[PDB]
């Protein structure tokens, strides 16, 4: 069994900032995901060898998870909010996508999301 390489988390070719909206993306958004009971599942890249998935990377094309994002918000990947909140929304379709409804983590998925909605409805405008 073979895993992919993981999402980049560094280029140097890609034009990056700083804003406000990042910032609250790292201190509010994905802290307060990551210290959830539900988010251990979504704090790496999925391990398709260790958790016996020989299927999953033919089925998801658009890897992602909250790990790559930490990493991403930490080194200044990104250049706005928009690619960040991008990357939890394919994490969570992703999800859905691979799972069943109704299996336990699609409803680890779901509370995951509805903090994570709660948070990005009070984004900050830009400064
Ligand atoms: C048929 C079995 N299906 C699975 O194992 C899917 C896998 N399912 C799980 C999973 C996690 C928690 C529970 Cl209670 C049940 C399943 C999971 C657990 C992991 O442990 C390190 C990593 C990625 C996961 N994940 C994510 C994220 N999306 N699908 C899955």
């Amino acid at each position: 069994s073979m895993n992919p390489p993981p999402p980049e988390t560094s280029n140097p070719n890609k034009p990056k900032r700083q804003t406000n909206q990042l910032q609250y993306l790292l201190r509010v958004v994905l802290k307060t995901l990551w210290k959830h009971q539900f988010a251990w599942p979504f704090q790496q890249p999925v391990d398709a060898v260790k958790l016996n998935l020989p299927d999953y990377y033919k089925i998801i094309k658009t890897p992602m998870d909250m790990g790559t994002i930490k990493k991403r918000l930490e080194n200044n990947y990104y250049w706005n909010a928009q690619e960040c909140i991008q990357d939890f929304n394919t994490m969570f379709t992703n999800c859905y996508i691979y799972n069943k409804p109704g299996d336990d983590i699609v409803l680890m998925a779901e509370a995951l999301e509805k903090l994570f909605l709660q948070k990005i409805n009070e984004l900050p405008t830009e400064e």
